[PDB]
């Protein structure tokens, strides 16, 4: 009666983050069945318009950028390679692509480029991973028998990869309630390390929805949220909540600002079926937006995290 | 000794699947070209690409400028490889750069154009695999060289895609020998084959120490000459150059064993000494991506930290 009325609204994830803009298209037509209000601005310059339900992608992006999302079609969610690189037919605008499956529909985020980055981008992307798996290095080459400091590198690597003013590992109890167990921060700030919070405070829904999405990011939480519009013709709503653009709910963006965390970065932690452990959590007093590539590299960081984890779990139920 | 050094060095041969540029450490002007340069990177007074020519008529503006970038940077702050365009063409290449005396050194290798899209995705997917791969030698149990160097080759071949992945290790004599070995099915094992240490001379094992990832694409290709200006101040070396030609004596040696492709990983042990090589082969020509070498050589620096405490770990017990 809780966990569906905020499943039905997170699951549907109409609002989005306006640091980007959302296009979905039908895997046999190729064209735009749902697409946020900003895309239009973003992805065009202001018949049909430019852009709306129908508009075939090759008026919008150049004559490779259209064909690598149009091949995309023809791929299982699994072998999807991201993020693309695309370039608007218009402008030259660039974006990062990352791209999605639901069913027979395919969900692209346009994240933009700096038109500076565009030569560095295969640069950049090789660069985070291996700062990422210098950190998976370090956590592998430390001595077994202690969560405790198997948490404390991880925050304070999280904290060296991703810039944010705060990392905390954050443990779910037997009852759903958590605890902060590591913690690094900046100078000024206030530390939450050794504090319990509510089973509430974190709802089953987010729980569910941090199994599927392993990495999500809140760029700024008093952002101006952009409605996604799909076409009428659809008996059903889409489900958007893979999107990396997906806005929090109004209830977390109010627990953000009362926090002063403007911006977070949160990865799941999962071992082995499956449990949810915990979050490592970054927040920013300030907004922030860190590029897919980024993101991705902390992915892995974050699976590795879990092996080690479990692997500590093992260790305290044998000795 | 210093007659191999001196070829290997001064040769002034590149393999023909790339083009290189050397341009003047503070003007940013080409003081050395490769002959296929004009042809790869223009669309063949002055010409439009020889001794002087300013790479802002060469590159698109923003490949120009982050080659400039290049310019004011620690070879240790460089991030390889940068994305170019061509000015008219728009013919995309990775621009692999390396840091001589007088000069900056780049190696431009072809991006098919409707593979620029994927440049990102496919860099991320090379370093992911290698990233595996690393998380899977890690979680060997120690005691056994052998299942290390049998993962380590596994591994390599899945990721790379060559015909015939060995381990080669140096003996204490500088003799080599085939300690592990995966092949596709139908080729013969090398498997503990023995070979002279004049096979490899110290010449190709000092700049192993140096150069860690050493791709030849075709063992037939022909070599194509650097062209330098003869007033310039210091000779060009190439040793650093990804696209460095073999010499023809490596290449016949090559050709003879059915290996017209390679590529080969140092693996470098704490002072430090060379230990061995991670070597593929392959049948048929092949050319694998900057990006792919470059997660090879972090997936061949972890396997040299493995390696070197299994040997710490004999020595003990
Ligand atoms: C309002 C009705 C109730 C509520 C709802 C709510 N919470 C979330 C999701 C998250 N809540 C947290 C909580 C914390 N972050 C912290 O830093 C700390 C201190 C250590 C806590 C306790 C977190 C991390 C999440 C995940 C959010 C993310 O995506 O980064 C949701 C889901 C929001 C969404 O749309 O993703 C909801 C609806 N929270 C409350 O406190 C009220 C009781
Ligand atoms: C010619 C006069 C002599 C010679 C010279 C030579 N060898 C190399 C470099 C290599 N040689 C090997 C040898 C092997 N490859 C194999 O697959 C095997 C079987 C396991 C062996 C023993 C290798 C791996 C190299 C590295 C080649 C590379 O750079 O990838 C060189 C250097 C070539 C260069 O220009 O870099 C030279 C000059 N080889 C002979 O057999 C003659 C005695």
């Amino acid at each position: 009666k809780v966990t569906t009325a905020y499943l039905h609204h997170m699951q549907k994830g109409k609002m989005i983050q306006p640091f980007g803009c959302l296009l979905a298209l039908d895997e046999k037509t190729c064209k735009v069945i749902a697409y946020s209000e900003n895309a239009p601005e973003m992805l065009t310059m202001v018949d049909h318009p430019a852009l709306g339900i129908g508009t075939d992608i090759k008026t919008l992006f150049t004559a490779p950028s259209a064909s690598a999302l149009q091949k995309a079609l023809g791929f299982a969610e699994v072998l999807l390679l991201n993020p693309v690189l695309i370039h608007c037919k218009t402008s030259g605008k660039p974006f990062y692509a990352i791209i999605h499956r639901v069913t027979g529909s395919m969900i692209i985020d346009f994240e933009p480029v700096k038109p500076y980055e565009v030569p560095m981008t295969a640069a950049g992307a090789l660069q985070s991973y291996k700062l990422a798996a210098k950190a998976i290095t370090r956590l592998q080459s430390l001595p077994s028998g202690s969560m405790e400091r198997l948490c404390d590198t991880m925050v304070q690597e999280v904290f060296e990869l991703t810039g944010y003013d705060r990392v905390m590992a954050y443990k779910f109890h037997e009852d759903d309630h958590g605890e902060v167990i590591a913690e690094i921060t900046k100078p000024g700030l206030e530390p939450y390390l050794g504090l319990h919070y509510p089973a509430t405070d974190i709802p089953q829904a987010s729980r569910f929805l941090f199994m599927k999405n392993k990495v999500r990011m809140i760029v700024d939480c008093h952002a101006k949220h952009v409605r996604v519009l799909q076409d009428e013709k659809l008996p059903f709503d889409l489900t958007l909540c893979g999107s990396t653009l997906r806005a929090p709910h109004s209830c977390h963006a109010q627990y953000m600002a009362n926090m002063d965390s403007i911006a977070s970065l949160v990865m799941a932690v999962v071992v082995n079926r499956k449990r949810l452990w915990g979050l490592v959590v970054c927040h920013n007093t300030t907004p922030r937006f860190v590029p897919f590539p980024l993101r991705y590299a902390c992915e892995f960081l974050a699976q590795v995290f879990a092996i080690h984890v479990n692997k500590e779990i093992e260790l305290h139920h044998h000795h």
